Order: structure tokens, then C-alpha cells, then sequence
């Protein structure tokens, strides 16, 4: 494990090789979850934010950018898609999180929360998955797709087995967030595959 | 009957089905009334905010959004539209009045006045109310389409039998409204008959 | 004789019959005028602001919007249009002056003031008038149009017989403006037609 | 010789017929100069601004605005444009500087310098000049064009016959100009031909 | 060499010949380089900002503006582009940074980081070059084209043979910037070949 504060994944080029896999001990399935990271793109087409996929189960918990102010979760092969006023190009702070009791997704772009939608309620997101960043995965872990991937920076990423309160995300934003158990940027155990930069975070 | 302070209705998805029915003991009918309530969808087609038949009378009173920026109220299948600048996707706070004497119909988005329109002078809108949020009525509580349901959140909900003055319509927006006599969110007495969350109001 | 301080005409549907009458014991032609006044409307086509006919002379006085940001005055059959930047829909505060002499015509839009154009040097605008409010003349007090018609509120009505200084006009703006000889606001005899509300002044 | 400080030139309409000459006892030709001056114009249309035409040569020095945002010099019938970010319709303040030696034209719009141009390194500007205001020449006085001429405002115009520094001409957009040997606006020798009015300065 | 400190090369009109020979004594090949400058134009095509070439290798090192808010580096005949929101004809300071190690372009555009790209990862960009500015080279020194020609102001530039710091960039752009041993325009060498002038800088 390292501890990446104040550093960033620089996907510097278009391709359908280049992507990063973070490793977490997942032995028990998702119920509940808030994912925060920190994302600088300019780009104006359609590509993926973070890609989990379980053996035989493709967007099993997906986090996609449609077009500029459109925001996509996929929760079992379902999608919720939420709007949102954005500058583009320009720094983003995404916040998702998702309850299987209600089956409500909340997004917080920026601080600012989105309007609240439902999918999959009662549903459990399974447990041992291949988690990329930079690339879309069709299987586990590849089958990826270039018009998909992420040329840019990726930052701040940090992921809980509960939703967290309007209070911890805003903490999330100023950048003091509280004890993350998945994954945690200050403890992170990746693996870079094929041209990644680690570079300081100039952008906040 | 509950209170609902700091909290709002969550409809997640769009559907024919999913609804809030209001129940209020309303005798005798309305000659003056004013009704207030916060709103957050990100739909950009029509859709029904407040829907309020009697019995084989349809539109009776009805806030309706047409687009963004124009707002429509129906009092006994006559409407009234009024424009607004507002930004897409945003919160709102819609305050709504109707008098029978002058048949004035004032709108108040954001604590803002919009340009008066009359409608229905010398009528009463009648008591023994179907009051759904979330779906438009086309009969005494049933007849829905899924063209014109609301996906989104509403929060807030007071009605009261008067015509309110500019400096309550404000404490209103400011979030410590008068006491209400017809619906008050305090003191709500409702049904939920589908898919439809209680979540906290976050966007205030 | 009236004092509408702090009130508003409400014209709350469109019409060929609904108007405002205004009288005035003037029959000494004018050579010099200031017309200030108060207007909200939401609508976008083309109306009328105010409409001064006299026997067999059409289009005599007329203040007409023409579009978003163009207005125009007729002084005796001839028209002048001046442009300004404006929000749609917004509350404004017109004032229009003409002078004989020279020609001018003054035009100032929430105290800006627009370039200065000319017509009917020489010209006296004619005595013993029909001073209509709402609608638009096309004879001696009637011959109205539809589409022409004005739907809003209209209110702080003043008319002076001399060609007011640019303090005068934002004294008029501010909401003190100086004492008016053809038409005030505060001593005004009026007559309603149709369906036109006295309403109080809630956008200043 | 007169004295035209917080007064205006006002052309009224538009007509092939209305202008103003300006008399200066300049006797040698120009290597170099700088012209000031204030325009309030709400036509959408190209115009002239300053017509120079000397005997024989038409388009001698004109400064011509082309569309919004568009301003142009010719300097003996070769001409340079510079664009700039504006708002229609606005009151403008224009600074006009050529040098003979390096060719340079330079445009000063609302106290912000354009980017610099270059034309006629080594021309000298012919003496004994008809100069007008209001419409464009092609002749030596006269020739003019219905299409071309300004319906607007004209204030504070001086012209010298040097290239002025920066100071100077924000000095001059502020409203405390330097004393100019060819044109000044404090002791003018013109001449009005036709409909052209002098109104006090109420814009800028 | 000379002191060009509040000056500026101004490139006054369209061509295939006007341009400015810049003279480095490079005996050892580029791995590290930052290269900060002003610029100036009001054109909306593309065109070249800094052209560098080898013997017998085209586009080695080339600044080169697509469109507005376009921005590309080309290492080696390879390019990439990144995004900027920017205003429309307006002053801009531009810093562009590569490295060997990584492959990572850095580019800064009014003291503001781009999204990073990486091309040409373990390349040396080669020694002995013809560095032109008004013009791209298509040759050692050579074959222009009028289509990609600079018509405008040039500024503060400056080259190291380092990537330079955030800190050391904002230096840059507010005008104190450190020593620089490639090109310093405190101690430019440089070679005037048509019509560029030299004049104040008067934009900052
Ligand atoms: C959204 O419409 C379609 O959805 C499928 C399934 O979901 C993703 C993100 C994917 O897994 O590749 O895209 C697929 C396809 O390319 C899209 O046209
Ligand atoms: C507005 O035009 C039409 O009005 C009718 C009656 O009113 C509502 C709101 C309704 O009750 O369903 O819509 C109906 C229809 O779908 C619209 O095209
Ligand atoms: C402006 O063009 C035309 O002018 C005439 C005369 O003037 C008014 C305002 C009027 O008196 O009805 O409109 C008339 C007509 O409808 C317009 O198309
Ligand atoms: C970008 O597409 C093409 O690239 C080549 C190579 O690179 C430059 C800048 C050049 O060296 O002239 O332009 C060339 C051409 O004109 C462009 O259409
Ligand atoms: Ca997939
Ligand atoms: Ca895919
Ligand atoms: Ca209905
Ligand atoms: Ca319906
Ligand atoms: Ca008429
Ligand atoms: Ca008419
Ligand atoms: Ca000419
Ligand atoms: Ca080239
Ligand atoms: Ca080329």
C-alpha cells in the first residue's frame, strides 16, 4: 500500500490498454456504499469513471460521464442518470452514493447534491471484484473499449460500506475526509498497466 | 398525521403508479387560497406538481410546469400561464394564490413576483378532494400518464384557505412559514402507494 | 379623482374589449411632453403601452413594443425606434419625452438612457383626446386589436407638459418623481371598461 | 470657436443629406496622429465614423465600424480591422493612432488596447482636408451614401498630430483630455447642413 | 543580444515572409524544456506561435493554436491538444513544459494548469535548430505557409532547459520570472527578416 496524497494518475493518451487495478479484500457483498474522488478531463465524449465487474457480471457498479453536466451510476446492469450546471473544461469533485433498502442514488458534484433517483432496491452488489480506472471493462477485468476510456487526472479516491452524511461529503471536498474502509487514497494497494503517470495534484 | 420537517418526498423513478395521495377535511369549497412547497427534478418535459380533482371534475386546481420558466395554474379547466428566468437544472421554491372575487392568480418563484393573470372570477373550487403529488389525474384519483409524472423531490407543502401577503410568502422561502390550515407539512396526514422514499432535505 | 400610490392595473387575460380610460381637461395642443410610467409583462409578441387618438387622426401618441429590447413612439402617423439590452421577463420603468422645436425623442429604460432620434419637427399633437390603457386605437376610442393588446400590470402613471432633465427621470425611477400637470398618479381620473383589477404594486 | 464640452451632435435620422463639416487650418501633411472621440449609435449596419477625403483622393483617413465589435482605419484607401469584445447597443469611446515611420495603426476601445496593425509605412496624409461627421464621401465634400451614414450620437472629438501614450488616452476616456492642435472639442469651427441637433451629454 | 523588456514584436498584416530568426548556441540535444510567452491576436484561424526545426525534421517542437480555447505541442511530429475556457480576443500568457522521463506535456494558460498529455516518452528533441516566430516551418528555416502565419503581438519569452515548478510559472506570468538559459528576453538574440516592429508593451 501507498499513500498518494497530494498525487494524481495521469492517463496522458487515448488507448484501450492503459489502466490501473486497485485491489481490496471484498469477501462479503455491498449493500451499502458512497464512493469520492476528484476527476480532470478534457474530453468531450463519453467515458468511464470507475468500472467494478464481478465473474460473469458486467456493470455491476459503474460511475459514467454521458456529455458535459450528465452523470451516470449503473447498480447491476441498470442505469440512473442525474444533470447538473458545469464549466467545461474544468476540476470536478464527484461524491455517489447507493442504498439497497431505499435503492436511492445520491451524486455531489462539486458540494452542490443532484436530484435523488432509485434503482435496484433489495439488491446486493457482489463481493471479490476486478476494479479499473482509465478503461470500461466488458469482462472481468478487460474487454475494454477506446471510444470508453479516460485520458486525464484522476485524484482523492476513497470508497465506504455506508452512505455518508451531507457534513462528511463536504469534508470529502475540502479535502479532510474522514476514515475510508474499501479503498483509501492515504493506504492504496494499485497496480499501473501500461502507460500511467504519478504526477503531483496542481489543480486544487 | 406526521411532521416532515427537514424532509422531503423522493419519487426515483417516472412510472404510472407511483403517488402521494393528501388527505385534508375540506366541507365546504375554496373561494381564496395560497399554496406553497420546494421542488427539485432535473426533467426537462412537462410534468404535474399539484393535482386536485373532484368528483367527475377534472383540472379543478392544478400547478403545472410547462418547460423551463413557464408555470401553469388550472382552476376548473382553465389555465393561466406566467414566465420566469431561471437556471436548468436548479431548486425551487413555487408559492401560488387564487382569489374568486378578482380572479387574480399570483405565482412566486424564488421569493420573486411573476406578472398576475385572472381566471374563474366568481368561482368556487369544490370541497371532497382526490390530492395527488407525483401523477396528474384524469378522473377522482386515478386516470394517470406517464408523460406528465413528476421524478424528482418535493418538499415543504403548506395550504392555506386565504390569500397570503408578499412578507408571508417570504417567510415562507426563508423557511419559517405562518401557521396553515388547509395542509401544513408540520402535521401531514398522506398515503404512499408505491415507490416513494423519505429521505432528509439536503438542498436548502 | 383617485390617489393609486402604491397601486397597480392588473389587465389578467388577453382581449379586444378589456381597457382603462383616462381623462384629461387639457384641449391646448401639445408642443413638449414627459411620459413616465411603470410596465410587466411576460408577453413576448409585439403590444401596446399607451394609445392617444384624436378625432380622425390615428397613431397620434403612441408609446409600442415592438420585441425584446425595441420600443417605439408615433408622434402624428410617423414612428421612431430605439434598441437597449433587457431580461426577458423582467420589471421595467419607461420614460418618453418629445420636444417640438428640434424634433427629439428621449427614450430611457430603467434610467439608461437610448440614443436620441427625431420626427414631426414642428408638429403640434393635437388637443381633446381618447386615452386608452390596454389596448390599442385604431379610431376615436375603440377599434382595438387583439394582438396588440397588453396583458400585465401597469402603474406609476405621470405626464408632464415640458421636456424633463435627466435628474427629473431617476427622480421618477427612484420612485419621487415631481409634480405632473397632464397626468398623475396620484390625482388620477380614471374609467374601467372590462376586466381590469386594482391590485397593490408588490415588483418595485 | 466654440465651446462644445458635455454637448452632443445628434443625427437624428437617416438621410443622404444631414452632416456636419469641421474646419482646422492644416496646411502640412500627416506622418502622424491621434483621434479621439465618444459614439452612442443602435444601428446594426455599417457606417462611417470619420470621413477625411482630400482633393482627389477619396477614403484619405476614415474610420469605419464594419459589424459589432469590428472597427476599421483606412489610411489612402488601404485599410486594416480589429475586432474586440463589445456589447450592442453601448456607448463607445474610440482612440485612432497612426505613425508614418513603422506603419502602426493603433485602436483604443473603452480605455483597452486592440492589437496593432499596419499599413502605409512611409505615406504622408494630404493637407487641406474636407472632414465630416454623419456620412462617408467619395468626393471632395460630398458623394454620399444613404447606407453608410451614422444615426447616433457624437461627443468629445479631438484630434493632434502626434501618437499619443497610454496615459493620455485614458486620460482622455476619463474625461480630462490633453488640448489637441487639430481638432479640439473645446474651441470648434464647424458647420451643421441640415438636420443635426445639439442636445447636452447624458450617456458617458 | 538586447533588452527587451516592455517591448513587444509586433507581426502587423498577413504574409509568407515576415518573420523573426531566433539564435541559441544548442550543441547537446533536449530532454527537460519550459517555454513561457505573451501573446496577442485577434485572429480566428490557426496558426503557429513557436516553430522549431531540425535538419531535415519538421515540427520538432511546435506551439500551434487550432481554434479558441485550443491548444496543441508537437514533439517529433507527434501532437497533442488540450482545452481552455478563454475569452475572445483577448491578452493570453502561455507556458508549456515537456519531459523525456514520463512523456508529459504541461501546458498553463493565464497562470492556469490544462488537463496533462503525454507523446514522445525517452525522446531527445534534437540541437542546431532554426527557432522562427510569425512563421511555421514546413523546413530548415523555411517553407512558410500565409494560412498558419502569426499576425499580431509577441511577448516575454523565455525558454529553460528545466520543467519548471507551479510557483515559478505563476512568477512567469506575474512578470518576475527566474533566469532562463535557452532564450532570456532580457538577452535576446535575435534576426528581423521583413515587417515586424518593435513597440511598447501596453497590454499588461
Ligand atoms: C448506454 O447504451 C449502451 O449500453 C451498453 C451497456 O453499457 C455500456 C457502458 C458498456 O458496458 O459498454 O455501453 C454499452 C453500449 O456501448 C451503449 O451504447
Ligand atoms: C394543454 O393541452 C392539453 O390539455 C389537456 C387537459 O389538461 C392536461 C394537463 C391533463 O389534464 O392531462 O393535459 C391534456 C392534454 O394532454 C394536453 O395536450
Ligand atoms: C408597423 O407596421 C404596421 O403599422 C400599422 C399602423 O400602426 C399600428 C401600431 C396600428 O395603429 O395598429 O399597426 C398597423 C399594422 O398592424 C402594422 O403591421
Ligand atoms: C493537423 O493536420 C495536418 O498536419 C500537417 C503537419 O503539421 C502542420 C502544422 C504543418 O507542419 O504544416 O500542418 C500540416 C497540415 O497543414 C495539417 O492539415
Ligand atoms: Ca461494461
Ligand atoms: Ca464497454
Ligand atoms: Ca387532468
Ligand atoms: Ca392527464
Ligand atoms: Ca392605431
Ligand atoms: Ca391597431
Ligand atoms: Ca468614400
Ligand atoms: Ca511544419
Ligand atoms: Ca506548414
Amino acid at each position: 500500500h501507498t499513500d498518494l496524497s497530494g498525487k494524481v494518475f495521469v492517463f496522458p493518451r487515448e488507448s484501450v490498454t492503459d489502466h490501473v487495478n486497485l485491489i481490496t479484500p471484498l469477501e462479503k457483498p455491498l449493500q451499502n456504499f458512497t464512493l469520492c474522488f476528484r476527476a480532470y478531463s478534457d474530453l468531450s465524449r463519453a467515458y468511464s469513471l470507475f468500472s467494478y465487474n464481478t465473474q460473469g457480471r458486467d456493470n455491476e457498479l459503474l460511475v459514467y460521464k454521458e456529455r458535459v453536466g450528465e452523470y451516470s451510476l449503473y447498480i447491476g446492469r441498470h442505469k440512473v442518470t442525474s444533470k447538473v450546471i458545469e464549466k467545461f473544461p474544468a476540476p470536478v469533485h464527484i461524491c455517489v452514493s447507493w442504498e439497497s433498502s431505499s435503492g436511492i442514488a445520491e451524486f455531489w458534484i462539486n458540494g452542490t447534491p443532484l436530484v435523488k433517483k432509485g434503482l435496484r432496491q433489495g439488491y446486493f452488489v457482489e463481493a471479490q471484484p476486478k476494479i479499473v480506472l482509465g478503461q470500461e471493462q466488458d469482462s472481468y477485468g478487460g474487454k475494454f473499449d477506446r471510444s470508453q476510456s479516460f485520458v486525464g487526472e484522476i485524484g482523492d479516491l476513497y470508497m465506504w460500506d455506508s452512505v455518508l452524511p451531507p457534513e462528511n461529503i463536504l469534508s470529502a471536498y475540502q479535502g479532510t475526509p474522514l476514515p475510508a474502509n474499501i479503498l483509501d487514497w492515504q493506504a492504496l494497494n494499485y497496480e499501473i498497466r501500461g502507460y500511467v503517470i504519478i504526477k503531483p495534484l496542481v489543480w486544487v
